[PDB]
């Protein structure tokens, strides 16, 4: 049985400062081959509100577990630009080394909630050299969504978070896995709408990317089990979903919701991460507080385990939950590093929950690493 401990203190990656200025979310971390750790954001532009206007990419880097770090931005958007990049999604080729970072931008400051998806791009970055430079390619037009009971579809975003390649699948041998979430397109109203989640992978090391059929809707992840099932895990309010795909993410027909006391989650629900190590998986997220009206309900970092046992089969225990922070905590990501440990990446504020003021103070909240040891 696996026994986790912080190991050292945290390391504050990105601290956002007033809501009018600059503010970090959604962050996703990778670890690359050579054994650097990548951990990317959303730099929201005067303003904390999603969908509100500039944005960029950023990317934190460093070589040594987080002692040093440098810094790069991806987008580097004009000021005039009134776009938004959001959902930074990562996933590394083990093969090639190389990286890839998925992100949609939106033209939505103004338009109304069902129109501002609609004029979403998919875009991707690549890095061949560890995360130093960076490819931009827009893959809007390659990637065809199928028709699916009539229906147009596009893609609205990715994860949150981080993909997975399939390095326990015989079947799907190094398949590269990338979690997106569809939108149905209504074109006589210039409207989208939820088209459901499913994969879009690669057989060719990033060279062409294919998708499968969708069905729930959600902000989620992927991992991979040690049977070479794909088990995603998507974001409802007051629970977690289970998401199987045992055909490399073509399809995915399997789904049940985790009861609260397993995995618990905000009532307005917040994106968790998953991830697996020598045969168990690990859930990582907010339990969820009572909102009120100085902060909502995302407090309390805390991480899950469960033992697979029926091929992907598995039960959270809760007696087997680690609370890692009893503040606000929000959107998460992990992922494996190359001498046993874990890191863990996560927003945290400094009151129970995340602050509701119109404009926020700086360090209203953080992107704080967790480094976890055996």
């Amino acid at each position: 049985e696996p026994i986790w401990e912080i190991a050292s203190p945290t390391i504050t990656v990105f601290s956002s400062k007033a809501s009018n200025d600059i503010s970090y979310r959604v962050p996703a971390i990778a670890v690359t081959k050579k054994g650097s750790i990548l951990v990317f954001c959303e730099a929201r532009y005067g303003t904390w509100q999603d969908k509100a206007g500039r944005t960029d990419i950023l990317m934190k880097r460093s070589t040594d577990k987080g002692i040093t770090w440098t810094e790069k931005n991806l987008t580097n958007q004009a000021t005039s630009s009134k776009l938004s990049y959001m959902d930074p999604t990562v996933v590394v080729d083990q093969v090639t080394g190389k990286i890839f970072l998925f992100t949609s931008l939106w033209d939505a400051v103004g338009k109304e909630s069902a129109k501002q998806g609609y004029n979403n791009r998919a875009i991707m970055y690549t890095s061949e050299d560890d995360g130093l430079n960076w490819t931009r390619k827009d893959l809007t037009d390659e990637v065809e969504i199928g028709i699916f009971s009539g229906a147009t579809r596009m893609i609205g975003s990715f994860g949150p978070g981080s993909g997975v390649q399939m390095t326990s699948s015989e079947q799907y041998k190094n398949r590269l896995i990338v979690p997106i979430r569809t939108f149905k397109v209504n074109e006589a109203a210039g409207t989208v709408s939820n088209g459901g989640n499913t994969a879009m992978w690669s057989d060719d090391n990033g060279g062409t990317w294919e998708t499968g059929q969708p069905n729930k809707s959600g902000e989620w992840m992927v991992t991979e089990a040690p049977d070479g099932a794909l088990i995603g895990n998507i974001r409802y309010n007051g629970h977690r979903q289970n998401y199987v795909s045992t055909d490399g993410g073509a399809k995915w027909p399997s789904f049940s919701d985790y009861d609260p006391i397993a995995l618990p989650t905000p009532a307005k629900g917040c994106a968790g991460s998953v991830i697996v190590k020598d045969g168990w998986m690990y859930y990582c997220g907010a339990k969820g507080i009572i909102e009120t009206t100085a902060h909502d309900d995302r407090g309390i970092l805390y991480l899950a385990k469960a033992k697979f046992f029926g091929g992907h089969s598995h039960t959270f225990d809760p007696a087997d939950h680690m609370v890692l922070y009893d503040k606000a905590a929000g959107y998460t990501c992990m992922a494996l590093l190359p001498d046993g440990d874990m890191a863990i990446v996560a927003e945290l504020g400094n009151e129970p929950g995340f602050q509701k003021l119109s404009t926020r103070p700086a360090e209203w909240m953080r992107l704080e690493l967790f480094i976890l040891s055996t």
